[PDB]
């Protein structure tokens, strides 16, 4: 899901901070962000797996790829089947 805030005449100002026109960055929480001419659009990078076997399985949450990766609960390494 994503969010907006006007930008200003300079860039997007996101407390304290000044981000350029075309500017693109992540954030702590795993959003991604750009400073267009109209507002800063900031849009969750994590996606909820839907559906799957939560009985034998497990979302594992990796902060870097900013992504939930469902894996067996006997065995981490062998992913579960997930229907979109």
């Amino acid at each position: 899901r994503c969010y907006f805030r006007t930008s200003s005449k300079y860039g997007c100002i996101s407390n304290r901070n000044l981000y350029v026109f075309g500017a693109v960055w992540k954030t702590e929480d795993c959003y991604q962000c750009k400073c267009k001419m109209n507002a800063m659009v900031c849009c969750s990078l994590v996606s909820i797996p839907k559906n799957y076997d939560r009985v034998n399985c497990v979302g594992l949450f990796h902060k870097k790829s900013c992504s939930i990766r469902v894996v067996k609960k006997t065995d981490p390494d062998i992913s579960c089947k997930v229907y979109n």
